[PDB]
C-alpha cells in the first residue's frame, strides 16, 4: 500500500520542518507490514530520517527532499549520519525521479559554527550528513533519484547485503567529496548511474565482494567501478 505524505501532516511548503512527521509515517507504515511513503510534488524540509524494514520512500519527479541547514537536526557522530539512513533493516528502498538536496554550504557552515564555539568537538566531516547511508542492511533498492549537493559523501553502503543502485544521478553541487563510500558489502549491483563530477566518485575500503558496475560513468563517459 502507498501512503501520501500529506495524510501524516507532512508539508510541501519548503519551510515546515517535517522530520518527526516523516519518521512517524515511516514507523507506522513498517508497523502495518510495509509499503511506500510517497512525496508527490513540492519542497519538503527535513532532518535525518531513519528508514525502517519493508518501507520504500518515493520522491517523485518535481518533489525535493531538502536538508535543513542545522547540524543538530541530523543523526551526528557514530555510524550512519544522513538525510535518509538505515541501521540493520531489510527490504528497504528509495526511488522516484525527484531530488534529495544536501544544501552542503549552509549545512557545513552550521557544523563549522558549533565546532568553533566548542559546543561539539572534531572536524566538519564527523557531523556533516551524507544524503543516503545504509549500515548492516539486507535487500536494499535505490533507484531513479537525483542526489544533489551532499554535505558529505552522497551515498554510504557499509556491511550491506544485496544492494541495487539503478539510474541514480549524483550532482556534486558545491561538494568536492566522493559520491559513494563502500565497505564490507556482499552483493552490490550498480547500473546506469551518472556522476556529474570529474574525478573518481568511488571510495572503497576494498573489503566488499560481488560488486557489479554496469554503465556507471563520469561526464567524459569513463567507466566507474
Amino acid at each position: 500500500k502507498d501512503y501520501q505524505v500529506a495524510m501524516f501532516g507532512i508539508k510541501s511548503d519548503g519551510v515546515t520542518l517535517n522530520t518527526r512527521s516523516i519518521q512517524r509515517a515511516v514507523d507506522y507504515i513498517s508497523e502495518q507490514g510495509g509499503g511506500r511513503l510517497i512525496f508527490y510534488v513540492g519542497r519538503y524540509l527535513t532532518g535525518s530520517i531513519e528508514l525502517k524494514s519493508n518501507v520504500t520512500i518515493r520522491i517523485e519527479e518535481g518533489a525535493v527532499l531538502v536538508a535543513v541547514p542545522s547540524v543538530y537536526d541530523f543523526k551526528g557522530v557514530g555510524g550512519c549520519n544522513a538525510i535518509i539512513y538505515a541501521d540493520k533493516q531489510k527490504n528497504i528502498g528509495i526511488g522516484g525521479k525527484g531530488i534529495i538536496d544536501g544544501r552542503s554550504i549552509a549545512v557545513r557552515a552550521s557544523v563549522e559554527e558549533q565546532l568553533q564555539k566548542g559546543h561539539i568537538e572534531g572536524n566538519v566531516s564527523d557531523y556533516a550528513p551524507a544524503l543516503i547511508c545504509m549500515e548492516g542492511c539486507e535487500d536494499v533498492k535505490i533507484e531513479q533519484v537525483t542526489l544533489q549537493d551532499a554535505a558529505n559523501v552522497a551515498e554510504i553502503y557499509k556491511d550491506c547485503h544485496n544492494v541495487t543502485v539503478d539510474k541514480v544521478v549524483v550532482n556534486a553541487g558545491a561538494s568536492d567529496r566522493k559520491a559513494i563510500s563502500i565497505s564490507g558489502c556482499d552483493g552490490v549491483k550498480m547500473t546506469d548511474c551518472y556522476f556529474n563530477m570529474a574525478g573518481n566518485p568511488l571510495e572503497s575500503a576494498g573489503t566488499s565482494r560481488n560488486l557489479i558496475f554496469t554503465n556507471c560513468i563520469t561526464p567524459d563517459g569513463k567507466a566507474v567501478s
